[PDB]
């Protein structure tokens, strides 16, 4: 049957920590933290399709990222500056002259949690509520994620906020893909004709740029490595992929594949964040992982070269609404 | 035939109170008051699946909660306060050094109603205005609640609310089930690993305990009174069952039986409080109810062990929905 | 085909008067006014089932209510005062020590339209907007009504509205009903147990008294000139039928027949307002209408003995959305 | 298969500026750009059905309007004044004594785009964020528009807004239709029996006069050229087409033909404004383009004589919606 249970590990904020799996009758297991309301593990058959932390423990002992729902802004904003008519508001300079990842963000807050299942779904479902004037952001915020699971293999993230006064909010979920093995090794194919090349602060600066005839042209299939290790001025500025790209709209948004599995990306996002991992090496809390060893696909608004953000502007009480699915399936 | 109606039994505050009748085909009578949205009986067969009163005028002449809908938030709120951001506010201090049930709480109350069926169901819709300021509660408040017969003997319980500003909000259904015996000699299944001890007070002061090893453990078929006869320190400090329970997703929330009758419990709540009714003793209004001669199934977000009740706090114009499933079989 | 059309006949406050005509394909047409988004006439195979005035012109000579969409509150306010919190906001008195109908009400205003039509239906919708502080209403309301004909002669009445202040609303439409004879001469059944009683002033004093036993009983059919020409205190104390009646939720809420006609009435209200044409004369504007040649079936919250005015009362943003169906059918 | 790409060709604004493509498996290629939402071409079997500047840099070099998105009012506004109960706004005369288009409106902004498909659709959304104040219009305001093609050669065209304030909003894609050819000589019939006859600063002064007996009679199947090329004094006034149809409510809103194609419009606006392109004459920038070569079919709720703008007053956070859908079919 479909189903869903959780198991209490920890206590942090005066809250509990638990872990969350959610099961169905198709050999997926779904692990999920109220910690970040983070994607944990994803087991095919045992085999776990994603970075994982050593144990739940873990997560919370630093910024780690991994699996988690990073807000209010996931990456980069032009000198923490937000422009709207002849108005400017200032985010907390945590990335040198740069705001990055919503400062004290929303993949370090406890989340309030709450499983369900039924005849098609097994899922849980979190919230947060986020007080104006947090990280300087303006409004008082909630949000809600869902993790949904079907007989399928198909996860689903359901991301929701609604704030109360007009504000920037461009979150995601930041789990690392390697389908069992090393994203270095894995074949990627990307409906995404365009990226956006960034300066020495991992910011774009010119706009989109084509992919064909650089190493981001992934609309063929092609080996990740292959992009890592290439002689490319952007790769070697960013020590691996770390570029937003921007989806032609045809379907799926990414395919990555080893001889085994396949997973299947799916977004209402118009972009892909891609990070390689390409800081891990091995060492500290996260020891257990090295570099290029796990692939984001950070399905957001992406970065902006400056203060114009009205894509990622709400009006109070305006619905956000990011959608994500992953479909893993048997390779070829 | 699916029909409704309702008779004007008295007057409080300037408003008749009337006692509604749903009824269906299936051999279901469920008897709802206005008087705090209460849900007065429920009669399958003739017989009162539910703890009632000795007649409809006994409910609005002091608060004896059965049936109602107790709000704005139902259970205890520790020191009155809540926090958000650097902001606390102070709700009325009516339980000692902390806040219960709302305060002159909404199951106190005259709503509106207004009755109505089709082919499918027979119902009551409720509403309350309570203004802003009410209890020392931010935000004028609408509240409506619906009770919804159909003819498979299932009764849903619907209550929905909208505040204009940042509030709090947490109202429960107080309804004592029987199954026309005595809740002490019930049998009872509930999905639920984890339950919140509380102090002496009545509040959690150390978040989830596992269930297993307790008197608390309804993970199997087991009798009340077990538990209410226990020798467990949980159970004597709160002189039986008075405990918030949660849910770990699987279907269905909680199975109440006797030999004869099944109640299926379901709800959109994470949590269920389970109140045996510890201080009834037939005396005074309500001398016709005895010690654990029903149980609550309080479905609810859980009382918080402090000021950080961001699980229950709604923006302005947020949509507030729970819903509760009492369905009512044959037994075994 | 179901097919709608218009055509100016006058202007007023700047705008254009038009009269709408919806017809089906089962010998009804309907025509409507953009004037108060009035009911002018419902034709049945030519035969009009409704009270009409001499001409389109005539309605906008003076405030005579018959088809109207009546607000912002239809009926009377006791003392023009709406008690929220600590907070009374008062009304203009325009019913002597009390206010009535809006003041210079909805009835009285132009509003916009636009018919539509497809496969299953002509309709018309209309807009109005009107201002904050108009008639000392708080705030600024935007209000929608449909007129929805199909081809099983119903007409369906929608109306929508939503405020940008905390403020009352409970608006009604004001048609006569006659099935082209006299509303003296008609059989009525409604699935009502109780009205409310009114006082010299046309207000309820007491709340519901029961309908048996009193003028007031239609729960079997009987002719309404039965109820009008009795000696019954309350019809002599208002010149016939001007009361609420209470439904108690079966359907459908009246059954108005002839020999030839009978219209059956639906609603999401919860009262219905009866009034019987009673100061009708053959004069002036209106001296194509003696007394009782028809009834409305006002659907609405009913009139209040006071200030308390929860039921009708809206949050800011709150859809407010009354549904009135009017079935028209052949005798027996 | 139904499918999207886009190219990006140019920098403004610091964003970039791209032509989005989307397929279907009948024939039809719809071409649109980011900069103003704006529909640029529109194949069927290669050839264009609209008018369309000379390449998509033409487009933002000076304000041209056809296929743009133009808000936040399209058309004029008398005095730039609305009046609100006691209040009048004033906005800026960019039209003599009138305001007129939004002034520096949106059909000259960049918007961010996300094109998508699936088995039934190929799309593009874009978004544009405005800001209160923004050509002193009141209000944060956030529109949606989506370009979306099925299989059945209909262009759909969906515009959604919001504003935080209290505001005035009636935008209107201004495509310009030709078939291929010159509208001039093609066929047109409109379900409208009215039109608003304009004074010498082109707005409405008297509301609606019957199209019977006038160069406006499109009622049946008429020449275009023959109400051009007629003596009919508002046609001379305006130098051709230039006025409000009200529309009756029959299917279709107009009806364009060739003997080749027809274009079926179909919309939930009250009105079409036809503009002839009276202005073109084969010079500068659109030097591709001759006098009456395209005719807009502008559906928008229509210019008003003065400062009472209801129709188009939009409370705080009401989402306004506008439809409109373009099928374009095989000729007789
Ligand atoms: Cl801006
Ligand atoms: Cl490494
Ligand atoms: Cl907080
Ligand atoms: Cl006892
Ligand atoms: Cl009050
Ligand atoms: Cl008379
Ligand atoms: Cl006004
Ligand atoms: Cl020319
Ligand atoms: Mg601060
Ligand atoms: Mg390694
Ligand atoms: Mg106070
Ligand atoms: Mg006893
Ligand atoms: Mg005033
Ligand atoms: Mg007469
Ligand atoms: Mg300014
Ligand atoms: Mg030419």
């Amino acid at each position: 049957s479909l189903k869903t249970n959780f198991v209490k590990y920890e206590r942090k904020d005066n809250k509990d920590l638990c872990e969350i799996t959610l099961e169905n009758d198709a050999g997926m297991a779904v692990k999920v933290l109220n910690y970040g309301a983070t994607l944990e593990k994803v087991l095919l058959d045992g085999e776990n399709m994603i970075l994982s932390l050593n144990s739940p423990e873990d997560y919370s002992k630093e910024r780690n990222f991994l699996g988690g729902t990073v807000g209010r802004i996931a990456g980069r904003v032009r000198a923490g500056q937000w422009k709207h008519g002849n108005e400017i508001h200032q985010l907390p300079l945590n990335d040198g002259d740069n705001h990055i990842h919503g400062g004290i963000g929303t993949d370090m807050h406890v989340w309030d949690f709450r499983p369900s299942c039924d005849s098609e779904h097994a899922r849980v479902d979190l919230t947060l509520f986020d007080p104006d004037g947090n990280n300087d952001y303006p409004g008082n915020l909630k949000l809600h994620a869902r993790y949904e699971l079907d007989n399928e293999n198909n996860l689903h993230y359901l991301l929701e906020a609604v704030s109360d006064k007009l504000t920037i909010f461009n979150p995601v979920n930041h789990t690392y893909f390697n389908l069992g093995e090393r994203a270095e090794d894995l074949n990627l194919q990307m409906n995404a004709d365009y990226y956006l090349p960034v300066d020495e602060a991992g910011l774009p600066d010119r706009g989109m740029a084509e992919v064909a005839g650089t190493a981001f042209d992934f609309r063929k299939t092609k080996r990740i490595g292959d992009a890592l290790n290439s002689d490319d001025s952007q790769i070697k500025l960013r020590n691996g992929l770390d570029h937003p790209f921007i989806l032609n709209g045809n379907n799926p948004a990414a395919l990555l594949s080893s001889n085994k599995h396949r997973l299947i990306v799916k977004t209402n996002a118009p972009a892909l964040v891609l990070y390689a991992g390409n800081h891990f090496n091995h060492t500290g809390i996260v020891n257990n992982i090295g570099q290029y060893d796990g692939i984001t696909f950070e399905a957001q608004c992406p970065p902006a070269e400056g203060n114009d953000l009205g894509q990622i502007t709400l009006l109070p009480f305006e619905k956000f609404k990011r959608t994500v699915d992953w479909k893993f399936e048997e390779g070829h």
